[PDB]
Formats: C-alpha cells, sequence, structure tokens
C-alpha cells in the first residue's frame, strides 16, 4: 500500500533515503496486535482512530486526554493517516496528568497494568507499549519496564530530550526494553535527543504531525514522538509474523537503516527504524 503526501516521519520509516513523502506498507497494518499507549489518555472519538481507540485505565478524575500528547503520540501509532500501523487496536492508560506529569508510583501501576490486563483484550499478533515519558533514574521505574517486556510486551520507551546521556533517565536506561532516540527529516539527530549506549535505535522525532484533542491535527517535536514511529512498527512487524514482542526490538535494530543519521555521538547506534518493506 502507498499513502501520498504522508507526514515525513511515516515516508521515513519505509525508505532508504530521506526526502520523500509516500510511506510504502503492508496493508496488514497491524491489524490484530494491539499497542497500550501509557500517557496522558486518548481522545478515542477522534475521526483519525476509527473507533480502533479506546481508554482502559485512568488513575485520575478523568480517562479524557486534557492535554494532547497522549492523544498524538497514539495519532503516530495507529492513526488513519498519522500512523504506522493504520489498523491496530490502541489502549490508552492515562498515567500522567492534564499537565503532563505523574509520579512514578502511578507509573509504574499502570505499567503493571499492562502486563495484566493484556490478557483481557484480543490481541493474536501481540502486543506492544508505548512509553512517552521518564524521569531521572529510578530502579523500580526500570525494573517496571523489564517487567512489563517480560510479560510479553514489546515496551518502547523514549529516551528523553535532555540532550544527555540516557543512562541517568527511567524507563530509558532500563536495557531490556527498546530505548528510542529521535532524528529530523535531514537525518540529523534531533538538537534534544538523548543519546549513550542505552539507546537501541532512533526514529523521527523533530516536526512530527499527528492527532491532537478537540478532533484537531498539530506538529510537535520529541522523543515522545520518535518512540510511537518504533511502537507501530514493532505492532506492523509483529502482525506480519516476522518478530514477537520479545524479539522485536532487536530484530528493528538488526533491519536499521545503518550509518545514515548525522551528529550521532561516538559509543551511540546510528540505526534508523526502517519497515523494510517492498511494494
Amino acid at each position: 500500500a502507498a499513502q501520498t503526501n504522508a507526514p515525513w516521519g511515516l515516508a521515513r520509516i519505509s525508505s532508504t533515503s530521506p526526502g520523500t513523502s509516500t510511506y510504502y506498507y503492508d496493508e496488514s497494518a497491524g491489524q490484530g496486535s494491539c499497542v497500550y499507549v501509557i500517557d496522558t489518555g486518548i481522545e478515542a472519538s477522534h475521526p483519525e482512530f476509527e473507533g480502533r481507540a479506546q481508554m482502559v485505565k485512568t488513575y485520575y478524575y478523568s480517562s479524557r486526554d486534557g492535554n494532547g500528547h497522549g492523544t498524538h503520540c497514539a495519532g503516530t501509532v495507529g492513526s488513519r493517516t498519522y500512523g504506522v500501523a493504520k489498523k491496530t487496536q490502541l489502549f490508552g492508560v492515562k498515567v500522567l496528568d492534564d499537565n503532563g506529569s505523574g509520579q512514578y508510583s502511578t507509573i509504574i501501576a499502570g505499567m503493571d497494568f499492562v502486563a495484566s490486563d493484556k490478557n483481557n483484550r484480543n490481541c493474536p499478533k501481540g502486543v506492544v507499549a508505548s512509553l512517552s515519558l521518564g524521569g531521572g533514574y529510578s530502579s523500580s521505574v526500570n525494573s517496571a519496564a523489564a517487567r512489563l517486556q517480560s510479560s510479553g510486551v514489546m515496551v518502547a520507551v523514549a529516551a528523553g530530550n535532555n540532550n544527555a546521556d540516557a543512562r541517568n533517565y527511567s524507563p530509558a536506561s532500563e536495557p531490556s526494553v527498546c530505548t528510542v532516540g529521535a532524528s529530523d527529516r535531514y537525518d540529523r539527530r534531533s538538537s534534544f535527543s538523548n543519546y549513550g549506549s542505552v539507546l537501541d535505535i532512533f526514529g523521527p522525532g523533530t516536526d512530527i504531525l499527528s492527532t491532537w484533542i478537540g478532533g484537531s491535527t498539530r506538529s510537535i517535536s520529541g522523543t515522545s514522538m520518535a518512540t510511537p514511529h518504533v511502537a507501530g512498527l514493532a505492532a506492523y512487524l509483529m502482525t506480519l509474523g516476522k518478530t514477537t514482542a520479545a524479539s522485536a526490538c532487536r530484530y528493528i535494530a538488526d533491519t536499521a537503516n545503518k550509518g545514515d543519521l548525522s551528529n550521532i555521538p561516538f559509543g551511540t547506534v546510528n540505526l534508523l527504524a526502517y519497515n523494510n518493506y517492498q511494494a
């Protein structure tokens, strides 16, 4: 399948070159997979989600996304126009308040929630979790991410936006999950992207158009935007049967575009997520 005039990040993930604008992908499109977006919520009524999104858990007075961040990330995973895996099922877990903030205890509870809740959902092609959040190093936060991964969920987490080594941030620093840095449309490391040996992969993160609350759209930047590209890619590849939740991060690194990004610090992987789809 070909989506013309796609957001640059979608085109990038199906291309061996920057500078194109059509997204190419197998029509299976993540059907039969599920992606949990652990964030500020998801505006599930947005036409872009086509009834495939739902809130399953909140720790606050509402499950609605009063911020936009979670809706944007969910849109990059799976919206019809802005999403990588256009037929996946999206499940929202609201661990962040409408200011985008959350206690680590709440975030940990949300991760353990997903590890159990997947057993209440129909995801025959596999389960992914996208975590566009983080703060300073916490062994307990890392352990929760490790448990979620161990339970059979492909966990993708943001590297962070400090232009610093991600070893000092959580869950970015957890070795067993997939830690995602950000790049721009010219294949440069995004100016804010964290780096370091703990990163597994880069995805598009600068000037990313996606869904927003109020039935709208907007372009924003962050490792929060790169992470759902990788989460959606994992769901798409799992639906194709090419990999599993336990092996998808490694498979994405195996099949990435290699050596094509600029301003990658010595010791950080130079790997850009790529779907290897041959039309």
